[PDB]
């Protein structure tokens, strides 16, 4: 059942329908008190981490095992990340380079 | 080590760091590819699903168990969502009754 035609199509809905709401959530400035319904501190723990990785990762000064050492994250974590933004498009990582660094 | 006010406060300014650069993402229409970059695909059907949750419990028609069922989750992350859904504010409470339902 998970791996059907209309699961795939819902759950592309679905997870567009966070999107939209997260926008909103934004414009009327509810985007934090939504971020701590929708995630638990755990996930939002991960994503302050990953932003981390994503900047030293772009930054190209600190080693992978250097960073895990400093985020006390797992090499696993670093190359998952690494192997993320490898795919990312270039004008994602283009504007990273410019917000981030 | 990570149960310090120190690290609390380290994890705050990373947490914040992220929602900032996401709120910036939105605002270049660079969200779409930082949401599939920082978050893995569990993640954001998890976030999809959740989303399906909040606005049930809202609608207040189906019942837990049916909920559980019609999404495939747990009784217990219907609960976990049940339990924030009751001790969020009540400003986000009634713009997600709003634009949920
Ligand atoms: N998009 C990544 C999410 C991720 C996992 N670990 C990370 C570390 C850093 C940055 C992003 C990530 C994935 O699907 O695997
Ligand atoms: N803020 C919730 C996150 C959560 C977990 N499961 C859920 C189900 C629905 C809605 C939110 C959630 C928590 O910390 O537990």
């Amino acid at each position: 059942s998970p791996y059907s035609a209309a699961m795939a199509e819902q759950r592309h809905q679905e997870w567009l329908r966070f999107v939209d709401l997260l926008k909103n959530a934004y414009q009327n400035d509810l985007h934090l008190p939504l971020l701590n319904l929708m995630l638990t501190p755990d996930e939002r723990e991960a994503l302050g981490t990953r932003v981390r990785i994503v900047e030293e990762l772009l930054r190209g000064e600190m080693s992978q095992r250097e960073l895990k050492n400093e985020l006390g994250a797992g090499i696993a974590t670093i190359t998952r990340g690494s192997n993320s933004l490898k795919a990312a498009p270039v004008e994602l990582r283009q504007w990273l380079e410019e917000v981030l660094l």
